[PDB]
């Protein structure tokens, strides 16, 4: 069992290596297939666009201390290292919203207390490295065993819902920035960005997003549909998302006068704010000595960041590596955590962001590599992630190509990923059953062995938990969301059995 | 009453759609008011006097395309369009009088599935083409450019490009189509109670129209073309026509040559009406006579597009009530004026795509791409070689293409006649290519 406490220290790490690394040649060789190239192309945008957006947001929140270039270099390097040495190479490491919230909060704290923000991050990274060495030594990751389908699916459904809602929020922001008006001030300055309302930008962006989503879904149906020869049908379907990107990008390109926001990458491989910092951060201090009390007091934020990264990455790995996804090469819970957090700490030493495996993107990477016969198999390899990381790193040199990619096309892609991520989740299935008559419920054990109203009460409790988590996320106490998620684990083990019989829980909540 | 509401809305939506289409195409000589009043009066007459109350008289795509072709022909010939229509109606009343003396039972049998499927596919294709051509027209009239003249006058019609009209029109049309298709899927879905689900699905077109109309309404600044409805019961364009079109011309005396030659367009109108009724005797005579009388007042011809004693009386009164409500619809001018044209064209495209489902020619066209493994278990798959079935489909596609060119070139009025020319092909020329068994499987009564 991958989750078992062995007497020997660092047992999880060594068994993880001994279980996965023998498959290295197979991992290298299994990437020789068109589906792998299509997944590479899809995940490249799926990971670069969030990277660019979060880098820009980080640059705005901080005094340009950490910006787009830093995040892009961190993502490229960490992705390459994880793909080459990761136990589960299908995971894709990247920045996340909670990490952005933590870095703005730590920035505010450091500014209030007068410390150096980047040096504080360096010390947080040192603390993270120490904590993870300690945890992996004692095989702490085994606690992830207690995370059942209940918590896994609540987390995954919530994350997908936030993804979709945020994409729609970006569309709404595009509309607000350029409201539909009778008259628009022409010859508006656009040097920093459009400084005022513009004509046809909002509606054209909406059309591009809708078209991209429609074409992606239609090509997916074509992949699952019966028309055309099987080989050509599947080849076209695997490249469905890339084909949609190409079609909508060309459609935008041929429109020569309307303005659609384009994906912009940093000018070159340089620190975003050269005056503020260099490439390497001196732990003692860039301009002033770092207080000793902070050297010792970074343990609390370091533990908070460790909890954030641990819960997200481990729950993402659990979701990705479920038995129903037909993963044979196995998965790693100790080596992956060690790699992710240690690389994050080393990056902090270099003034670069720390990343975590991200759920919508990891699930999308796994799905793009899934071969449907039911799921016949999954093309597990280390080349797709490595190529995605290399492309993310080289994006700075791919400015001419990337300047022609609208942001609305990527919004449509994000909607596609958010919609398709909801498919293999029992919580979503039961939510859908909330509207179907009991006559139409499928043939699943939790339907026959559990009365309709009892399972609907289960789904209602899960929906209440989802609402509570969303309220917490909206509240300025957002960084406490993971801990609230931990409160779900007792709920299944303590409170729910007081209301639900053992057989009903076993049928509804099963591995 | 639920039934009289269903039919009332299902008649209003095509009525307003076709009225807008014709008012756009015919320069508002034939508009929404004409279609609404014609449908009301003719439905009253059909219910009170018709043999089959179930058959409902309403404007149809074949008649719309014929009227477009006749309008174009009148424009080229410099003849007044409505007067030519009333003379066509005169020839039609003479023809319907003739039909009484001479039985036409065999004519019903002569038309086969070949012609019916070709015709239905052609009208669906015409619908789709029109919804895309109107989209292209809107985009051309209001291009996408960096700067627009902001003092443009919109009194007769927007005299220059407008900022967001084109993309908003595309959005409204696509949204109407998507909503209609999604509600159609919902009708057969497993969600919600069966009765509520079926009720919502039946009102798919009205619900989509309402949603997109509200979407347009809440957008104030942007301008989208709106269906034009006279405030009262009056005619479409006062400058154009009166309630009683005078034979021998309104502005210029009607040519005598067209007086004599109206028979051929009347013959093609009768061909279209006959064939449209066939795919769905005394009822046809009543419809043709009512259309001929209507042509005098400038109202359009309407075909029975769609198809113990106490139940018959109930059907009669229900048809009468729906006709009366359709007639009174014009008194709802505000709401109709709020309705855009993008929504109506979206519903047009929805109908065009939906009509293709039943047609077997569409099924064969789809099968052309499908590998022979996935071909269905239908008799014309098992008992006919894929090569022969594909040859049948190809010949039908050639017939459709020839009909399309006939539509495109100036000799568009011949479109019905050429369609009838498929009957010889099926009866005479095809049996040479195909054996009796293969022909019977590929096309059949059922
Ligand atoms: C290189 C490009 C290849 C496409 C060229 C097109 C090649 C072509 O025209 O013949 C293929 C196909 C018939 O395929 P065909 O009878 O040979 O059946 C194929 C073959 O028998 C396989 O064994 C089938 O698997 P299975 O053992 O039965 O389970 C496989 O189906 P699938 O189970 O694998 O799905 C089939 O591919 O014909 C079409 O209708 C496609 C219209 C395409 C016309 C569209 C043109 C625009
Ligand atoms: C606004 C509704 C919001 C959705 C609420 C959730 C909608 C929802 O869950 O529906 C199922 C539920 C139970 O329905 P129920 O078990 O009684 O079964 C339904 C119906 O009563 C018949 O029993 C079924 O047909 P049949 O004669 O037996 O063959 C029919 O199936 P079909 O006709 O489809 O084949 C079913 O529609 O309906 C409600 O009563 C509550 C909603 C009432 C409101
Ligand atoms: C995949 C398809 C998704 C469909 C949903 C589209 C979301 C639109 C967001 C509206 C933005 C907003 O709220 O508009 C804010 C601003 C006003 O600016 P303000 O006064 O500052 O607020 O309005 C505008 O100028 C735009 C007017 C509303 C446009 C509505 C378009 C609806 C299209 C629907 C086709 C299905
Ligand atoms: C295909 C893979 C993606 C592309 C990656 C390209 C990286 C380019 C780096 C800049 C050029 C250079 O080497 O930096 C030159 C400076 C000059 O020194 P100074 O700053 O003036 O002092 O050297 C340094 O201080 C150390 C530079 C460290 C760069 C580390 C970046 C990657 C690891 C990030 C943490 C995980
Ligand atoms: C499946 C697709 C459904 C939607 C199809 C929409 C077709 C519209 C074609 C108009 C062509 C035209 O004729 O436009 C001509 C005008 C004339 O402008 P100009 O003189 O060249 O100056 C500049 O240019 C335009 O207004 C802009 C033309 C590009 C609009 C592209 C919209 C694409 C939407 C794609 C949604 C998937
Ligand atoms: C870099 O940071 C410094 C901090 O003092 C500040 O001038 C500003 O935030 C940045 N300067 C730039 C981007 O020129
Ligand atoms: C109204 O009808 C007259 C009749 O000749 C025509 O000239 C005019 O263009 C029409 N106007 C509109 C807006 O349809």
């Amino acid at each position: 069992d991958p989750l078992q406490q062995t007497g020997q220290l660092f047992g999880g790490l060594v068994r993880d290596i001994r279980r996965r690394y023998p498959y290295y040649l197979s991992d290298i060789t299994d990437a020789f297939s068109p589906q792998v190239l299509a997944a590479v192309i899809f995940i490249y945008f799926a990971a670069l666009s969030p990277a660019i957006t979060f880098g820009g947001l980080l640059g705005e929140k901080t005094r340009n201390q950490m910006g787009v270039s830093e995040l892009l270099i961190s993502t490229a390097v960490q992705g390459i290292l994880f793909a080459l040495l990761g136990a589960q190479p299908l995971l894709v490491v990247g920045f996340s919203g909670p990490l952005l919230v933590f870095e703005e909060a730590f920035f505010s704290f450091c500014e209030t207390n007068g410390l150096e923000y980047i040096v504080g991050r360096v010390w947080i990274g040192f603390w993270l490295i120490l904590l993870v060495v300690l945890v992996v030594a004692f095989e702490g990751s085994f606690l992830v065993r207690f995370i059942s389908r209940y918590t896994q699916e609540i987390f995954s459904f919530l994350i997908s819902l936030i993804f979709i809602y945020e994409t729609f929020s970006k569309l709404i922001k595009i509309f607000q920035d350029h409201p539909l008006q009778k008259t628009y001030n022409y010859n508006v300055l656009m040097v920093p960005k459009p400084q005022g309302p513009l004509p046809n930008t909002a509606l054209l962006s909406l059309v591009l997003m809708a078209g991209t989503f429609f074409f992606a879904m239609m090509l997916r149906k074509f992949k699952n549909s019966s028309y055309f020869p099987g080989k050509l049908r599947r080849v076209i379907g695997d490249f469905g998302v890339p084909i949609s990107i190409l079609i909508m990008v060309l459609v935008d390109f041929f429109i020569q006068d309307t303005y659609t926001q384009k994906l912009s990458v940093p000018d070159g491989f340089k620190v975003s704010n050269s005056s503020a910092r260099g490439w390497v951060i001196h732990p003692l201090g860039l301009r002033s000595e770092f207080p000793i009390w902070m050297m010792f007091a970074s343990a609390l934020p370091a533990l908070l960041v460790f909890i954030l990264i641990f819960l997200e990455s481990q729950i993402t790995t659990l979701i990705v590596s479920k038995p129903e996804r037909k993963m044979v090469k196995g998965s790693g819970f100790h080596l992956d955590l060690l790699l992710v957090v240690g690389m994050g700490g080393v990056a902090a030493l270099f003034g670069m962001p720390w990343l975590s495996a991200t759920t919508v993107r990891s699930v999308t990477h796994a799905n793009a590599l899934t071969v449907m016969g039911q799921i016949q198999e999954v093309k597990e390899q280390r080349i797709s992630g490595l190529l995605v990381a290399v492309l993310v790193g080289l994006s700075i040199l791919m400015e001419p190509i990337l300047s022609r990619i609208p942001l609305a096309v990527l919004f449509g892609i994000f909607l596609y990923m958010g919609v398709t991520s909801l498919s293999g989740i029992q919580l979503f299935d039961r939510i859908l059953l909330l509207f179907k008559p009991p006559k139409y419920h499928p043939d699943v054990p939790y339907v026959k062995r559990v009365k309709t109203w009892r399972m609907h009460l289960f789904t209602g409790i899960q929906i209440i938990c989802l609402a509570v988590l969303w309220v917490v996320k909206s509240t300025p106490a957002s960084l406490a969301l993971p801990f609230v998620l931990i409160l779900t684990v007792p709920l299944r083990r303590v409170l729910l059995p007081l209301i639900f019989r053992n057989v009903e829980l076993q049928c509804l909540d099963a591995d």
